[PDB]
């Protein structure tokens, strides 16, 4: 069992800590390490969680930790430091020998910043003079949704008036009471909520960019929502009905001309299933209805996230693709972490050829906070240098707006990051370069 905090070893060691959120793993455990005289770094994917550790440690233990985020760093000179993974990377990683112990919290996290952060720690900690790296999570990879004592789970059949993701919902099952239906998209939420209204039911849609008050506090209601609800709203429900699908970023080696990165419908994993289910069964018995028995277990992520790491290396952290590969290699080689196809050589080769980006476009896409700032600005750079329009006039291609009256002809398409709305040419040298990266890799070709 990995349920107890590791003892500090005499020389270097990587260990796992599996413990629930709030249980002490991010707070009590580093406090106890510091009471022993060690300097402790705690990394977390969230700015909010990171600040919150500081508030807990101060008020509960009279410990004022250092707190480091992209906005600002607060330094007390104390032995414990909380940082986001992003700020840690921006600070140069293990500029040791600063810390004796590094706790990678929520180490199941599969956002690109966490992955690159954790790989950085694993590649650098020992050389930086650390004695211990703790990979801590409340949700170890390979986790599956487990039975809940207060929630009755009932599969959907094909019997029912309301068509729902290949199955049916009987109306009797949502007439009277308060029910929550998860749909994968805002459009499905609008379609279903309209349909239910027409059937005489009290239904209302909820998603990103609507007020929480549009959900009534009392009364029979059927709420039709996306995962936006969970951040979100607080009340619980008589039942949850889950479409068991979600929208996520995926790469497709679509060869038109190269690859496509976009949001795609995919099977839901154990974490999503557990979270959606958990909106019923609070304080009384709940009901969970599902389209499909799950799941993907947790802890698998898409090759597009590896791409995103190389992107971030080049955009934010002044890392060459070769440097990024070293860090990601340490991550992939460490057992017990999230897993993904080994596309390191491929993605490295691609970014290696993306030379002479325009600095001003890159600062614009960075400041704008859109995904893949490096690839978006590189496409924009290619567009401007060819006096050609962007793939579309989506907000993505914002930096080219001032130049719009002088951009014309087909887009020299490098790859696809969203919908295509202009004529394309595939003659650009970089396009050819990226196609060759694909052909030169047996895992991708
Ligand atoms: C991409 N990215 C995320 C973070 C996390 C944070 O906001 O602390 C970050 C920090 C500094 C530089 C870049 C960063
Ligand atoms: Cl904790
Ligand atoms: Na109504």
């Amino acid at each position: 069992d990995n349920s107890s905090p590791p003892a500090v070893p005499q020389s270097f060691q990587v260990a796992h800590l599996h413990a629930p959120t709030g249980s002490g793993k991010s707070t009590k455990v580093p406090a106890a390490y510091a009471a022993q005289g060690y300097k402790v770094l705690v990394l977390n994917p969230s700015v909010a969680a990171t600040l919150g550790f500081g508030v807990y440690m101060s008020k509960a233990h009279g410990i004022d930790p250092n707190i480091r985020t992209g906005v600002r760093a607060i330094t007390t000179g104390g032995p414990i430091t909380y940082s986001t993974y992003g700020k840690f990377l921006a600070d140069g990683g293990c500029s040791g020998g600063a810390y004796d112990i590094i706790i990678c919290d929520e180490c199941h996290s599969t956002d690109s910043t966490s992955i690159l952060g954790i790989g950085t720690v694993l590649d650098q900690a020992e050389t930086a003079g650390a004695r211990l790296v703790v990979l801590a999570t409340a949700t170890p990879p390979g986790s599956v949704t487990v039975s809940h004592p207060n929630i009755e789970e009932v599969a959907l059949s094909n019997t029912g008036e309301i068509p729902f993701y290949g199955k049916a919902i009987p109306i009797e099952v949502i007439r009277g009471g308060r029910h929550l239906i998860f749909c994968h998209s805002k459009k499905k939420c609008d379609e279903l909520a309209a349909k239910l209204s027409a059937l005489g039911l009290n239904a209302v849609a909820y998603y990103r960019g609507l007020d929480v008050s549009v959900i009534p506090t009392s009364g029979d209601v059927v709420v039709v929502a996306t995962d936006a609800l969970m951040t979100g709203y607080t009340g619980d429900f008589d039942s949850v009905i889950d479409c068991n699908t979600c929208v996520t970023q995926t790469v497709d080696f679509s060869l038109d001309p190269t690859f496509t990165i976009d949001t795609t419908t995919v099977p839901q994993d154990a974490v999503s299933r557990s979270q959606r289910r958990g909106r019923t069964g609070r304080g009384r018995r709940g009901i969970y209805r599902f389209v499909t028995p799950g799941e993907r277990p947790s802890g698998m992520f898409d090759s597009s996230v590896l791409c995103e790491c190389y992107d971030a290396g080049c955009a934010w952290y002044e890392l060459t693709p070769a440097e990024t590969s070293v860090r990601l290699r340490a991550y992939l080689n460490t057992p017990g972490l999230p897993v993904c196809q080994d596309h390191l050589e491929f993605w490295e080769s691609v970014f290696t050829g993306l030379t002479h980006i325009d600095a001003h476009f890159l600062s614009q896409t960075k400041q704008a906070g859109d995904n893949f700032p490096y690839l978006v600005a590189y496409q924009a750079t290619v567009c401007a240098r060819a006096q050609a329009p962007p793939p579309s006039w989506d907000q993505m291609w914002k930096s080219l707006t001032r130049l719009k009256p002088t951009l014309l002809g087909p887009t020299p398409l490098l790859y696809r990051l969203g919908a295509l709305q202009n004529e394309v040419t595939l003659t650009h040298p970089i396009t050819k370069y990226i196609m060759a990266c694909m052909s030169a890799d047996l895992e991708v070709v």
